[PDB]
């Protein structure tokens, strides 16, 4: 992979699966208190978000956010969200940037 920047506050771990129509992306996050974590996740060449929860999902044109709901901003939020394109990969990436904070 290329250069990755190493994240300073809070924590997230993702978890994905793929069935052909779509594809899952899950993003736990672990923060140490009320913090906006927004996860941006470039999606493939024709993917898009489908499903998600347990955060705001947006649409960057080929791309989507996650941002804490009305209870998933306190030190912890999990979310996870589905895109559909391709067979196998269908995000170019998913980064954490909490407000500004890449992580």
């Amino acid at each position: 992979g290329p250069t990755t920047p190493v994240p300073v506050s809070g924590s997230l771990e993702v978890k994905v699966n793929d069935w052909g129509s779509g594809a899952e992306y899950d993003v736990t996050l672990n923060l140490d208190g009320q913090y906006d974590w927004t996860v941006k996740v470039k999606l493939a060449p024709g993917a898009t978000v489908g499903s998600f929860w347990s955060a705001n999902k947006q649409e960057g044109n080929g791309y989507v956010i996650f941002t804490p709901v009305s209870w998933n901003k306190g030190p912890t939020a999990t979310f996870g969200f589905i895109v559909n394109g391709p067979q196998g990969d269908k995000v170019e990436e998913i980064t954490l940037e909490i407000n500004g904070q890449v992580i």
